[PDB]
């Protein structure tokens, strides 16, 4: 009840990791 | 709160959705670029 | 109790659009 | 949860730190670039 906040929140850190794959494309696109 | 804090999580996973989109079309946009 | 779960989740939103700022400047940086 | 929400709440926060921080990065990067 409060479980499912904590589904949000697994959710959440979920599109964050996605978020860091992008980036770490992105940053090799240029040169990182 | 509650209906409150769903309602939080929601604007949050929308703007992490945007995030994500103006991210693709970054990436997309080198390749190039 | 809650009210503190509350308070982090608008923590969070507030990173969120500090986020999209960022990419609002490297858009323009870009050529978007 | 609770001990586990306040858990996962500063895994996010954590990782949207690192978030920001690579953007200033590319966005300090191009400037230029």
């Amino acid at each position: 009840r409060m479980k499912q906040i904590e589904d949000k929140a697994e959710e959440i850190l979920s599109k964050l990791y996605h978020i860091e794959n992008e980036l770490a494309r992105i940053k090799k696109l240029l040169g990182e």
